[PDB]
DNA sequence: GACAGAAAGCTCAAGTACTTAAGCCTGGTCTTTACTA
């Protein structure tokens, strides 16, 4: 059954319990920007990482 | 003066030196100086 409307939806859904993992990967671990921050000693140009 | 031989020359196959080798990103760990003097 739909959830927003409660209508049946039209098609019949396959369901059932599986085994899912959660990865080492986070979006946390991930999200990353700059503006004028820390400069590179010897290029003068932004650092790496 | 006509031939042949010995010449410098020239070109053409093997061998050698040198080059590049995807893009971005995240971590971790280790180490710069140990050994003779």
């Amino acid at each position: 059954y739909n959830g927003f409307t409660g209508r049946k939806i039209t098609s019949q859904i396959f369901i059932g319990p599986t085994y899912y993992q959660r990865l080492k990967h986070m979006v946390d671990d991930k999200i990353h920007s700059r503006a004028r921050g820390p400069i590179q000693i010897l290029n003068r140009q932004p650092m790496e990482g």
